[PDB]
C-alpha cells in the first residue's frame, strides 16, 4: 500500500528543498483550549491538552531503508525504552559530532524510530479536532498513527502540528515516528555546536473544538507621553461561521479586570472584494497602563474567550500583555521613549546533563543568574527557543532577541543558498513560522533574520515581510558586514573599540569609526562581542567605556553565556568583571563627596542602600550607611563624613557598594549590584629598620655560596648563578630552584586557531616558539659576593640565547641583611626584535604545602592586566584550591595583579608584584590536554611576576592583547623581598 | 511499484500549494547550446534544439483516477491524434469556460492524458545532458518517460525543464504526459478568460555538454550623457570545474565585433567565506554606444563562448543587447534621461482560431498593427509571454511590462492568499522564475507583480527580491489601492481625469488630484484605463489632453487590445481616435503659420513629410507638401503661402498630414502617421432662393392631409400626426411614418453590469427603462395645415407619456415651399426630473435600398460626440455595408456627427445633424443577442438626430458619460431639409 515504507521513503522528501512540510498545521502562538474563563486567566493546566512525555520504545538503524515494514504495525523485540524528550546520541547509538552536496545527504544516514502506544478516551474523538505537537524533531521526521502515514516535518526548532481526528480510534492507539539524522533542512543549520538528533523536544495532544480560535496576536499602541494606551486585538477563528458567535477579550491586572470588549465576527473592509468574515478586531483603552520593561516587569492578562451570543463559552485562549513601545528614532533605540544599553548575553539551549533538553528549573536558573550579575538582555542564539523561555522573560525581565533558525557557514561564497531563489521558500519559512508563533511576547524586542549567512535577495525580502507583518519590532541582521539593507541596527561580530579590520568585502571597522561613516544613521549594538573561551574577557571594560561616552553604541551581547558560566553553572571569573561593568550605578569621588549616578531609565532606587568604608592596608577605620534616593538617569550627591587620617603608613582605599537590602524575584536580601573603590590617600613610610646586631656569615666553595644567619641558611649554585635551596632549622624550603620565567602556559587566546597541521605564524603561541622562547638555555654571565659591613650582596647575570641570539638579560642582586630579610632586584633587558614575553617574573616550587593563602591586594578573585577592574584591593584569605581556576583546557590561572605583600606558610614576600601559587607547574600545564589528566606535584608552585601581559577577548583566532598591555618596554625593573616568622 | 498512477496520484500534488514542482529545473534565459560561435552570432537553428511539436496521442478522462495503468505503458486503443501544442478544449472534450475551498480542487478534474512516441540519436545519450522542455502546460502535470516518473510542474506560464540522461534509451522512446485541469496553482491563475487546458506551448529536446553554461546575465551602466557604456556579463557553469576553463564574451553591431573579454573562472570576492568559483564577470568598454529606444531599436549581439584554454569551444550562447537606462527620477520615469510618455495597451495573447496557442506569423501581424496606430508600449496582461514575443519587442521596438502570473481576485478579501505566508513559496516561485528568464530583453523595462490580488506581505517581500536582484527596472503593481509600498509607480485601474470614485479602503481618485496628495511624489501610469468594450472609448481626447499637460501624467496601457481589433485584427472604429490622440507630432495653428511640434524624445524626423490641402465644403482649392526638420521635442515653423479666399459660401478647411515616404520594418511607404483639421474662414451664404411660380396645393379629409407639388406629393396622417407617405410619381418613398426617437439600442456601456438577475439601478438603460423612455406612446396634441402665399405649413405637437407623466413634448412644423424642398423645424421639451434621453431626431424607414451613402460631414469612420477628434470634415462616399459596425453584441452604431449634408438615392437632407443609416432597425438591434442573428429589413432605416449623448468608456460597469455630454438642456431646437433630385 502507500502507507508502507518503500512508498513513503521512495520520493526522499529529506533530500528536497523544495518540500518541508506535509500535511502540517499552520503555525500559531501557544493554546491550550480552556473551557473556562477563570481556569484561561489564572493560567491553571488546561485538560484539553495533553502530554505525551515518557517512556518511549526506541530503535536505531543506519539509513531510513533498513528499517523493516514490521515496524509500522508492532513495536520491534529488540526495541529499548527511552525518554521520549531526549537525543539519542546521549544514549549511545552513533558518535555525537561538534563540527558539499548542496540538495543531497549522504545515504548512509542514522534513522532513530519512535513508537509510543497510548489511550484516548471517547469524548475527544465524538467531538472536535485532535491535534498533536512536536515540538522539536532534529532535522526531519514522517510520523505514522495506526499504520497510516500523517505527514512530514522539517525545521527542528519549531513545532510541527498535525491533525489526528480522522486517525485515532477510540481505545488504544499507536504513533510511529521516523526521525533521520539528516535532511535538506540541515544545510540551514549548519552551526557550531553538537549537533545531535532525536525528538528533544515535547510531544503534546491538544483537542480544539469544531469551531475554535485559530490565530489572534495583540498590539499595543501609545500617546505621547504614555498615559492613554490601547490594545487591539485581532482574533481570527477556524470552522463554521455562525452569527450568534461573539469573541470577547479581557484585559486583568492580577484580579481587577480593567478593559473588556465584545463584537461578532467580521473585520473591517480591507479592498475591494470586502473583508474578513472570520476575524475581528477589539479595540480596549487603557488609561495609565503599567509598562513593561526589563526593570519593571509590569505584565497584564489578556484572556480572548469564543462564546455564543447567549452567553455560553466554547472555548478560551489567555497570553501575557505587556505595554512597551521599541522603535529606532534618529538613530536610537528607544524603549518607551527611553534610549536603551544592552547588557547583552549569547545563550545557546544547553542543559547541564541533558544535552538539548531544556526544563522549566534550568531555565530560571539561568534567568536569576543573569539578572544578579547585570544582564538585561539575552539573544537566542542562532534558533527559536523553548516556549516557555519566552514567558520567564516576560514575568522577570528581560529584553530577548529572537532569531530564525537559519545558519548556512559552511557555504563557500556563504551566501550561495540565501543568494539562490530556490531556497527563498525553504528560508521564508523559518521565518515566517517563528513571527507566527513568538510575536505576542513583550520580551522579544528584535527580530533576528539569522546567522553567518553572507547576505543574499532572500534576506531583503525576508526583512520586508517581517516589516509588514509586525511594524512593532526592529529587525537586524548580522551577514555581509552587519550594515545592509537588510538589518536596521548594525550588528557587527567581535569589532574592535579603536582598532581596524579591514577584511575585503566585509571590513570589521571599528565601532566608533563605524558609526561615523558617511551616510551612517542607524545605532550600533554588537550582535557578539568579548569572546569569553577560557582565560579571555580581557580588554572588556574598553567596550563598557565606550558604550557610556557615545550614544548611538547602545551595547551587545556576550558571546557564550554557558561560557560565562561551566555546564554546572559555577561561574567564571570573568562573570565578574561582566557584572562590574554593567553596573546600573556609577560612581565620581570628588573630595569628601560621592556623586552617584543612576544608570535605570525607569525605575527609581527604591531598594538600595550604600555602604561606605574606609580601610588601611586592609584594615578598617570607618564605615556608614546612606540610603540611595534617586530617580532614574538622576544624580544623588552623598558627602561623607569626616573620614579618618591615620599617621600609621600605608595607603588609605574607600570602598563604596550597593545592597538591596529586600529580597527581590530574582535576587535574595542582601543582594550586592555595585561597588567601587579609590585611593583616599597615602602616607609613605620613612621609618628606618631596627639596627640588628648579627651579621650573616658568608661560606665560600667551588660549586655554591652559602650564607648563614642563626637557624636560618642560603645556598647560591655557582655553576647555575640561581638561588638552589634555603634552610630553616633543618627542614629545606625548596624543591626547584628559583629561576628567571619568560613564558606561561599559553591561554586559548594565546594559541588561537593554530592547530598542528593549520599552522597560525601571527598566533602569540607560534612566536613564541619560533623565537626559542620556550627552549631557550639561561646562561651564567657573571656571580660574584660581597661581604658587607651589615649584609651579604650576592650579584648575578644571565642570558637567556637560542641558536646564536641573545633573548633576554637578567641582572639580579640578593641581599640578605642581619635581620634575615632577603631583598631581591631584579633588571631585565628584553631584545626589541623578538616577540614581547608573556611575562617577567621568577618561579620556584616550595617543598611546603599549605592550606591557606593570605595576601594583601587586588581582589579575592583572580585578575589580570585588562581584566582587573571589578577586583578590589584589601586584604583576602583563601584556600588553596581557590587559587586555581579549573578550565577545561588548562593554561596559565590563577594570577593576581596588584599585589603588596603575599603570606604562605611561614615565608612573607613584598613588593609590587603579581603572583599565582598551585599544585601545578606551568610546564605541566602546557602539555596536559584536559584538566581531568592534571596530577599535582609535590610542592606548591609560585610564580611571582614583577610585569605579565594582558589577556585576549575580542576575539579567540587572532591577536587582540592591546598594545597598552604588551611588555615592550625594552628594559624592566622589579624589587622583591622575601622574609620568614622571625 | 512506485512508478505506476497508484502511487505518484496517493499524495495530491496538484492540492498542495507546499508542492509546485518535482524534479525540475532552474530557471534561466533561453538556450540553443550551439556548438559554433559564427552560427550563434547569426541566430541559425541549432541541432542540439530539437523541436517534438507535431503530432500527439490523446485521451481525455473525467478524474486522474480514471486513467487505467497500461496508459505508462502503451498508448491507448481509442487515443486519438492531436496537433500538440493546442488547448484540448477547442477540440470539443469538455466545455471551455470564460468564468470556495481555497486548498482544494473539485474531484472532477478533467484529465488530459497525451502520449508521443520518439526517436533519439545515439551521440546525445554517449555524451551530455538531454533535457525537455515544456513552454506551457496548462495547471498541472505530471510526466513519464518510458514507463517510468520523471516529475510534476505548475505555473502554466513559464517553460518547465526535465532532465532526461537516465530516462531516455537508444532508440525508440515514449512520453507520457498527465494533464490536469484545475490545481492549487488555479488560485493564483484565477483571472477572466476563457480557462482553456492543455499543452498549448511549445516542447522541446535540449542536449547540453557535460560543462555547460548555466545562466547569464548582461547589465548596462553609461556616464552622465551616455557617450561611454559598461557591459558587465555574469557567466554562470554548470559541471566539472577545470582550470583550462575559458568564458569569452563578444559584442557586435552587424558583423563587425566592437568589444570582446576573456577570463577564466573564479568571481570577486563576495564575503568572508571567498567568492563563485563557477562564475565570472566580464566588462566590456562600448565608447558611443547605440542606444535601443522603441523609437530607434538598435541592437548589439552578444556572444557568450565557453572554451578550452587552447582554444576549442565546448558550447555558445547568445542573446540581443540593447543599451538604455531606466529610472525614476524626481518622480518621473525616464529613459535614456528622457521622461516617458506610454502609448500603451493591454494584450492578452489570443490566437484568432487557436485559441491560447501563440504563433509567430500573427505575433509580428499585432506588433505592426500597433505600431501603425500610434502605440509603443504593451502590457503582458497578468502573465509571462511567449519568449518569441520579447524578442520581436526588441528588434521592432516597444516597451514591454512583464507581469507575473498572479491573479486572485475571486477571493472575497481578496488578499486572504497574498497575505497568508503558507502561499508565499508559491508566489515567489512565479515572481522569481519569471525574473531569470526575461531580465536580459531590453524591451522589458517594468517588472509588474500580478494583478487584483489586494496588497498583502507576500506582495511587499517579492517587490523587495526584485529590487535587489534587478535594480535595473522599476516595480509596479495595482492592488490594494494603487498607491501602496509594493509599487514604484501609481497605477490605477480605470482611474477618471477629473472625478473622484472615493470607494471604502480603496479610493480612486482623479489622477489629476492623485499626483498632489499629501506626501506623493511617484509617476503616474495606468495599468488599465479606456475600456474598449463595444461601442466604447468616448472621452478618450480628456485622457490625453491630460498626460500632455502634467509632466508626472506618464500615460497607460488601453484595456484589451484584441478589443480594439476584432478577433480577426479587423480593427474597431475606436481604434482611429486612439491613433490620432497619440500622435507623435502636435499641431498649432496662428494666422497662415503652423507649429509642428515633435513629441520623440530621441530621433530627428527624417522619414516625414507634411501635406497640407484647404478645401471648401469638400472641394480642394489648394494643397502643397512641406518636408519636415523637427529635432527631438523641437518646434518647425511653417508658413503656408498665399491660401485661397473664396467668394463662394461655405467654410474654409485646413488639413495637414505627416506622410513617410519611405517605408520602414513596421510600416509601407505612404504610412500616414499624424494629422490635424481647422477652420479657416466662412462666407455666409445671403443669397435668396428661386422665385419659384408654383405653388403646392393642400387637399383636406378626416383621415389626412395631402399636397401635391408636380410629381411629388406628401400625406400627413391627421390621427398620428406624423408625415405617413411620399410619393415621387407613383412610387412611395416610406415604410414607416417619420416619427420622433428619443431612445437608442443601449450600448454596452449603457447597459453597465446590469444582468437579468442582478439588476443595477444606477445603469443608463435601467433609468430609462423605469422612466418609459422605451414604452412611451406619442399622443397627438394639435395638428393644423394653413396655405400660405408661396408655400403650406404644416404644424403639429406631439406629447410622450407613461403612466401619468409627460416626458417628452415635440412642436414640429412642415413648410413645403414651390420648389419642392420641406423644411423641418422641431422644438422638444424634456421634463427636468426624467433621466437625460439618449438622442432627440428623427427615424423613418424608406422604402429604396441603395449602393453609396454620400454626405458632407466628419470623419469616413463612425463618430460620436466624445469620440469624434479623429473624424475630419470632407466629403465623403461610402457603401451602405461601411455605414454598419458589426459589433458582437448589436447595438446602436453607425453615427456620423457633423454632418451638414447626406445623400442618399434620390434624397438629400441638408441642415447641422447626426445620422446613422443600416438595414436594421433600432428595435432589431434591441431585441437581438449575437450579430450573426441581425437580419436585415425590407427597407433601409434612417436615424437623423439634432442632438446624440456621448457614449461612455472609462469604465464599462459604471455610468461614464460626462455631463457635457449629457442632453440636459432641458430645450432643444433643430432645423431639418429635405429635397429630392429637382
Amino acid at each position: 500500500i502507500t502507507d508502507s515504507l518503500a512508498v513513503v521513503l521512495q520520493r526522499r522528501d529529506w533530500e528536497n528543498p523544495g518540500v518541508t512540510q506535509l500535511n502540517r498545521l499552520a503555525a500559531h502562538p501557544p493554546f491550550a483550549s480552556w473551557r473556562n474563563s477563570e481556569e484561561a486567566r489564572t493560567d491553571r493546566p488546561s485538560q484539553q491538552l495533553r502530554s505525551l512525555n515518557g517512556e518511549w520504545r526506541f530503535a536505531w538503524f543506519p539509513a531510513p531503508e533498513a528499517v523493516p515494514e514490521s515496524w509500522l504495525e508492532c513495536d520491534l523485540p529488540e526495541a529499548d525504552t527511552v525518554v521520549v524528550p531526549s537525543n539519542w546520541q546521549m544514549h549511545g547509538y552513533d558518535a555525537p559530532i561538534y563540527t558539499v552536496n548542496p540538495p543531497f545527504v549522504p545515504t548512509e544516514n542514522p534513522t532513530g524510530c519512535y513508537s509510543l502506544t497510548f489511550n484516548v478516551d471517547e469524548s475527544w474523538l465524538q467531538e472536535g479536532q485532535t491535534r498533536i505537537i512536536f515540538d522539536g524533531v532534529n532535522s526531519a521526521f514522517h510520523l505514522w498513527c495506526n499504520g497510516r502515514w500523517v505527514g512530514y516535518g522539517q525545521d527542528s526548532r519549531l513545532p510541527s502540528e498535525f491533525d489526528l481526528s480522522a486517525f485515532l480510534r477510540a481505545g488504544e492507539n499507536r504513533l510511529a515516528v521516523m526521525v533521520l539524522r539528516w535532511s535538506d533542512g540541515s544545510y540551514l543549520e549548519d552551526q557550531d555546536m553538537w549537533r545531535m538528533s532525536g525528538i528533544f523536544r515535547d510531544v503534546s495532544l491538544l483537542h480544539k473544538p469544531t469551531t475554535q480560535i485559530s490565530d489572534f496576536h495583540v498590539a499595543t499602541r501609545f500617546n505621547d507621553d504614555f498615559s492613554r494606551a490601547v490594545l487591539e486585538a485581532e482574533v481570527q477563528m477556524c470552522g463554521e461561521l455562525r452569527d450568534y458567535l461573539r469573541v470577547t477579550v479581557s484585559l486583568w491586572q492580577g484580579e481587577t479586570q480593567v478593559a473588556s470588549g465584545t463584537a461578532p465576527f467580521g473585520g473591517e473592509i480591507i479592498d475591494e472584494r470586502g473583508g474578513y468574515a472570520d476575524r475581528v478586531t477589539l479595540r480596549l483603552n487603557v488609561e495609565n497602563p503599567k509598562l513593561w520593561s526589563a526593570e519593571i516587569p509590569n505584565l497584564y492578562r489578556a484572556v480572548v474567550e469564543l462564546h455564543t451570543a447567549d452567553g455560553t463559552l466554547i472555548e478560551a485562549e489567555a497570553c501575557d500583555v505587556g505595554f512597551r513601545e521599541v522603535r529606532i528614532e534618529n538613530g536610537l533605540l528607544l524603549l518607551n521613549g527611553k534610549p536603551l544599553l544592552i547588557r547583552g548575553v549569547n545563550r545557546h539551549e544547553h542543559h547541564p546533563l541533558h544535552g538539548q533538553v531544556m526544563d522549566e528549573q534550568t531555565m530560571v536558573q539561568d534567568i536569576l543568574l543573569m539578572k544578579q550579575n547585570n544582564f538585561n538582555a539575552v539573544r537566542c542564539s542562532h534558533y527559536p527557543n523553548h516556549p516557555l523561555w519566552y514567558t520567564l522573560c516576560d514575568r522577570y525581565g528581560l529584553y530577548v532577541v529572537d532569531e530564525a533558525n537559519i545558519e548556512t557557514h559552511g557555504m563557500v561564497p556563504m551566501n550561495r543558498l540565501t543568494d539562490d531563489p530556490r531556497w527563498l521558500p525553504a528560508m521564508s519559512e523559518r521565518v515566517t513560522r517563528m513571527v507566527q508563533r513568538d510575536r505576542n511576547h513583550p520580551s522579544v524586542i528584535i527580530w533576528s533574520l539569522g546567522n553567518e549567512s553572507g547576505h543574499g535577495a532572500n534576506h531583503d525580502a525576508l526583512y520586508r515581510w517581517i516589516k509588514s507583518v509586525d511594524p512593532s519590532r526592529p529587525v537586524q541582521y548580522e551577514g555581509g558586514g552587519a550594515d545592509t539593507t537588510a538589518t536596521d541596527i548594525i550588528c557587527p561580530m567581535y569589532a574592535r573599540v579603536d582598532e581596524d579590520q579591514p577584511f575585503p568585502a566585509v571590513p570589521k571597522w571599528s565601532i566608533k569609526k563605524w558609526l561615523s561613516l558617511p551616510g551612517e544613521t542607524r545605532p550600533l549594538i554588537l550582535c557578539e562581542y568579548a569572546h569569553a573561551m577560557g582565560n579571555s574577557l580581557g580588554g572588556f571594560a574598553k567596550y563598557w567605556q565606550a558604550f557610556r561616552q557615545y550614544p548611538r553604541l547602545q551595547g551587545g551581547f556576550v558571546w557564550d553565556w554557558v561560557g560565562l558560566v561551566f555546564a554546572d553553572r559555577t561561574p567564571h571569573p570573568a562573570l565578574t568583571e561582566a557584572k562590574h561593568q554593567q553596573q546600573f550605578f556609577q560612581f565620581r569621588l570628588s573630595g569628601q563627596t560621592i556623586e552617584v549616578t543612576s544608570e535605570y531609565l525607569f525605575r527609581h532606587s527604591d531598594n538600595e542602600l550604600l555602604h561606605w568604608m574606609v580601610a588601611l592596608d586592609g584594615k578598617p577605620l570607618a564605615s556608614g550607611e546612606v540610603p540611595l534616593d534617586v530617580a532614574p538617569q538622576g544624580k544623588q550627591l552623598i558627602e561623607l563624613p569626616e573620614l579618618p587620617q591615620p599617621e600609621s603608613a600605608g595607603q588609605l582605599w574607600l570602598t563604596v557598594r550597593v545592597v538591596q537590602p529586600n529580597a527581590t524575584a530574582w535576587s535574595e536580601a542582601g543582594h550586592i549590584s555595585a561597588w567601587q573603590q579609590w585611593r583616599l590617600a597615602e602616607n609613605l613610610s620613612v621609618t628606618l629598620p631596627a639596627a640588628s646586631h648579627a651579621i650573616p656569615h658568608l661560606t665560600t666553595s667551588e660549586m655554591d655560596f652559602c650564607i648563614e644567619l642563626g637557624n636560618k641558611r642560603w645556598q647560591f649554585n655557582r655553576q647555575s648563578g640561581f638561588l638552589s635551596q634555603m634552610w630553616i632549622g633543618d627542614k629545606k624550603q625548596l624543591l626547584t630552584p628559583l629561576r628567571d620565567q619568560f613564558t606561561r602556559a599559553p591561554l586559548d587566546n594565546d594559541i588561537g586557531v593554530s592547530e598542528a597541521t593549520r599552522i597560525d605564524p601571527n598566533a602569540w603561541v607560534e612566536r613564541w616558539k619560533a623565537a626559542g622562547h620556550y627552549q631557550a638555555e639561561a646562561a651564567l654571565l657573571q656571580c660574584t659576593a660581597d661581604t658587607l659591613a651589615d649584609a651579604v650582596l650576592i650579584t648575578t647575570a644571565h642570558a637567556w640565547q637560542h641558536q646564536g641570539k641573545t633573548l633576554f638579560i637578567s641582572r639580579k642582586t640578593y641581599r640578605i641583611d642581619g635581620s634575615g630579610q632577603m631583598a631581591i632586584t631584579v633588571d631585565v633587558e628584553v631584545a626589541s626584535d623578538t616577540p614581547h614575553p608573556a611575562r617577567i617574573g621568577l618561579n620556584c616550587q616550595l617543598a611546603q604545602v599549605a592550606e591557606r593563602v593570605n595576601w594583601l591586594g587586588l581582589g579575592p578573585q583572580e585578575n589580570y592586566p585588562d581584566r582587573l577592574t571589578a577586583a578590589c584591593f584589601d586584604r583576602w584569605d583563601l584556600p588553596l584550591s581557590d587559587m586555581y581556576t579549573p578550565y577545561v583546557f588548562p593554561s596559565e590561572n590563577g594570577l593576581r595583579c596588584g599585589t603588596r605583600e603575599l603570606n604562605y606558610g611561614p615565608h612573607q614576600w613584598r613588593g609590587d608584584f603579581q603572583f599565582n601559587i598551585s599544585r601545578y607547574s606551568q610546564q605541566q600545564l602546557m602539555e596536559t590536554s584536559h584538566r581531568h589528566l592534571l596530577h599535582a606535584e609535590e610542592g606548591t608552585w609560585l610564580n611571582i611576576d614583577g610585569f605579565h601581559m594582558g589577556i585576549g577577548g575580542d576575539d579567540s583566532w587572532s591577536p587582540s592583547v592591546s598594545a597598552e598591555f604588551q611588555l615592550s618596554a625594552g628594559r624592566y625593573h622589579y624589587q622583591l623581598v622575601w622574609c620568614q616568622k622571625g
